[PDB]
């Protein structure tokens, strides 16, 4: 059988999500830490994980990991293209619409997890909320909502890491080490 | 047994199409958000989706996704090469010709969808109209036509997202959740 | 059963050929539009089409698409590297020699299409003429020849798009929708 | 029968870990040597090793190598992007948080090695300690903790190289040349 | 069966070899024409052709095309790195030693073609001579020898194109259209 | 039935090794020639050769070629990043440690070759000595030792080219043309 690529994808998503949202929560400025993780781990590694779902027959995983890997690359390009003299910093309402579209994608995909493990359902539920809060905060110009999105993002990202490690450990031992609501 | 890559390609197309046409409908200036999405999601991710149709034996999909993924990359390059000092701003009538060719491609391909899902037919019909109106708009320098094109693009993009999530959810549940006319 | 990559390659070639030759025919200056298309569609997408011919066992398509995809990339690089301070602007006679070699390649490959669809023969015949005229035009500094070449290029590019869409539609419907002059029982 | 990619991944990880922690232990400044190795060997080569685990059915190795290859790339990018004018220099507490998350990942993965070779358990145990100490050191601004972490890192890196070469030699000779504590009949 | 990648490799090699050596012969300065062809066709396309020889079981082709594809990329980097402020223009004696090493490689590989088609033997014989002349010319500082190498390079490159097209046409028609001394 | 990729990797290693050590033996300054070869032939092509050993079931080769290909890329980056304004010139004692680690790797791998061709054993033994002498040389700042290392490197590189062409020619003729102790 082929390896399970989902833990790779979940880890890249989860760790990067936590780091971005430590900034959104207001602990840190928008550091190169986030941008670096967005490029290689949330971005490129997650895209690998999505592509690896193809031969596994997993349409959901292919769609999800490759899309959110692409999300991270788009976010980093949005943030860095002004540093390169290519564009201006984005209009925050337009950024909100973009985050909103990612939220709508996530909401539909959430309904797709309802016949899957509860842990995965929670990843997509909290991710839907995260995008919705980030979309609102940017469209309304409400920094308090962004701060709260940040905290939600910490839980979202942590839950993805939990799921990833539950999948690795449960496979390694051939039993439920970490329950993921299978 | 291979995964379905069409939702990936349709999502990349659909999201990026909506974002471009929020600018065309007159809500926002064109900034990095559109370009970032054009590079990585409407562009590269859609190209991945096209190449993944090869082993699925799907010529239409290989042709459509890889081409429209290429389209997004060409449009982004057209708009950023002037910022890089490599070219000057594109000629609008020339750009109109370029858009018209993409429209002609889309019209031929629309007749290809008559054998496929009704929702896919709507995507290609509305996409044909979108390219035609953006072509006329740029050639004739008619901003009112671009604006109408914008609204058509919002509907086109949304319909693509609808079909993508229909495909994912109908496969996840093993039954028609969202009717797409298949 | 693997997908047919030829329409992709033909589309990338055809669209890009048309845009370039709108310039050659004198309608527009050489624009970012041409360069962008040369990089990604005439270029990279056509290279993908060529590589996809390998597992289909199609030596001719592997050779053709990957080569002409490379042509488009070399052409964009010739034009942009001076903007990057990497090179000086190209010598016109040397450009003519380069176009001439692409022409010679195309002439030989044309003979490889004699058993293939008529529409594909037309693509390679007009392409041979297109390269020969561009080669002469640049070597001899004859703008009128370039303008004629431009028109031939529009026809060439358009015939490739026609062939691409015929292959797609004919496969989608499981019968001939757009006649492309497939060889059947009549000997070539 | 596919080759074993683990020695490649372990070597890239191990060498790069040693060089970084020669800096952490206070022997050298943070040099291009570390960054170069982080990009290509700890980084890209380790990513190749991870991807090669997919067809071997090895979820643990796919997850581990591709993740820690990405770690090395993110670390080099954090350090070089300010030189490129793309970002400002990293916040030390935020770097500590990042190192801490890598530490948490490593701790969970350590438990995944309990049925694997003892030498691999040692690699993941020392790596967990290594990340925890680097995390604390940066968060608390304690140089002494960083220096201790550095020494632990030399041991960690060295044990990975030992394990890599054991796997290579033991396979080459078809028997144990370097004991790595493979599980056999004794229950774990 | 898998496609034959040799004509691709031979074409990329052959066309690029002709263009470089129109300069070496003294017709033209060392134009971007050559550098562009060296990057994408003599370089990258030829590397593809080499990699495609792997599943064909062809050790000779894998070794030859991938190596000479790499040759072209090294030559272009040598020529462009000074334009990028990275290095000085190369020491010509050192360039000669480098060309000499490529000549030695080519000489051994020539002996490997002796049980293969005569046309291929001539490609490698003329290529050996080409490198030897370019090596001498640069080490001795003799521009006349470089000029003659240039002319030899035209014949070498043309012979590779001839072989490539002989392989394509002979396969297309299932007979000897162009004789290649099989 | 897959092609043998070892000649490719050995050639990339061998040529680039000879060129580097013409500088170390004191004939030339280090210029773009070495760096170009380090990037594309000693580097990338050797990496290709390593990855191609995977499906051949050859762990030693996957490990050796991909690692030494990576080595060349790291050395080139070390030397060019200062020219790019990204780092300062490397610390020689640090560089010595780095070279020593590569030597330690090479020594372990040498014991791996005792099961393989005698010519390959010579490549790894001489490579072990080369790394050891370059390490000592840089650490101790002893230029005489670097010089001796240079000559050892010329012999090491040449032996690699010999083995590569032995492998190609012995396979082409189906018999031992160049004895390599297999
Ligand atoms: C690949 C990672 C690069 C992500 C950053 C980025 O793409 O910005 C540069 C690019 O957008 C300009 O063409
Ligand atoms: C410094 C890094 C900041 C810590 C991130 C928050 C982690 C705590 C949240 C844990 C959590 O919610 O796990 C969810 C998971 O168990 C779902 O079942
Ligand atoms: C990193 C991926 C970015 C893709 C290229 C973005 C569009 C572009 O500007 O390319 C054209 C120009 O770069 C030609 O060198
Ligand atoms: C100038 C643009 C030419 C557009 C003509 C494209 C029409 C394609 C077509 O007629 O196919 C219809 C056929 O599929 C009916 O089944
Ligand atoms: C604005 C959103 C666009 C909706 C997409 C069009 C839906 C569609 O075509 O569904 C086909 C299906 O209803 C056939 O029964
Ligand atoms: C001062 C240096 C300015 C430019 C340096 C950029 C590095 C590019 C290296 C190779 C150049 C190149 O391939 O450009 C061709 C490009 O158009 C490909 O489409
Ligand atoms: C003053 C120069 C006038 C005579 C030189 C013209 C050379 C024409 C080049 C040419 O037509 O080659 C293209 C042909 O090979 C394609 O089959
Ligand atoms: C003014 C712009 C100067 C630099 C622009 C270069 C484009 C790079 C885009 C992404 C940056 C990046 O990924 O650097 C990380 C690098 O260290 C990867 O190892
Ligand atoms: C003043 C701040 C002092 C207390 C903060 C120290 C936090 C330590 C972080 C840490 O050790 O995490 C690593 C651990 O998660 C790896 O398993
Ligand atoms: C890939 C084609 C690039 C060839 C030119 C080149 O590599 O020069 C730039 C590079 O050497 C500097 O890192
Ligand atoms: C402008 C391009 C310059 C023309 C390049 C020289 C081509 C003539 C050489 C033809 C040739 O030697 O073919 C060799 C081949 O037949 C070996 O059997
Ligand atoms: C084109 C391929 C060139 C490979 C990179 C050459 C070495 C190098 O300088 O990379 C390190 C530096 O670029 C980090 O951004
Ligand atoms: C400090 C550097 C440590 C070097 C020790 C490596 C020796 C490897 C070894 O002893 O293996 C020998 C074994 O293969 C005999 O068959
Ligand atoms: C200077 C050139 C180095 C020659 C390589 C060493 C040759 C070699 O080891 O051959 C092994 C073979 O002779 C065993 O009978
Ligand atoms: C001021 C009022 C602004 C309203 C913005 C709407 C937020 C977008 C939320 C979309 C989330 C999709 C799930
Ligand atoms: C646009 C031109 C189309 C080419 C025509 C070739 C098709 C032949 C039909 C039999
Ligand atoms: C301008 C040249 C023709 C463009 C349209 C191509 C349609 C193909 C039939
Ligand atoms: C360097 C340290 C090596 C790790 C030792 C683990 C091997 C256990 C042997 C039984
Ligand atoms: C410095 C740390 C040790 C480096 C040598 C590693 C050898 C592996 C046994
Ligand atoms: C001045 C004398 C310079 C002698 C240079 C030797 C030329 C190198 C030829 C190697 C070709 C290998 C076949």
């Amino acid at each position: 059988k082929l390896a399970n690529p989902a833990p790779l994808g979940l880890m890249g998503f989860g760790m990067t999500t936590i780091l971005l949202n430590l900034h959104n929560a207001g602990f840190f400025a928008l550091d190169g830490i986030i941008l670096a993780m967005g490029i290689f781990y949330g971005g490129i590694a997650q895209i690998f994980a999505g592509l690896l779902e193809y031969k596994k027959g997993n349409t959901f995983g292919l769609t999800a990991f490759t899309s959110y890997g692409s999300f991270w690359l788009t976010l980093v390009a949005i943030l860095l293209m002004p540093k390169m003299g290519l564009t201006e910093a984005p209009n925050a309402q337009f950024l909100g619409a973009y985050l909103g579209l990612w939220g709508v994608f996530t909401l539909f995909m959430f309904f797709g997890t309802l016949k899957a493990a509860r842990a995965l359902q929670f990843v997509f539920l909290s991710l839907t909320v995260l995008f919705a809060l980030l979309a609102f905060g940017n469209i309304a110009g409400n920094e308090a909502v962004i701060h709260v999105a940040g905290w939600i993002g910490l839980v979202c990202g942590a839950s993805a890491i939990y799921l990833a490690m539950g999948e690795v450990l449960n496979e390694q031992f051939g039993r439920t080490i970490l329950p993921i609501g299978e």
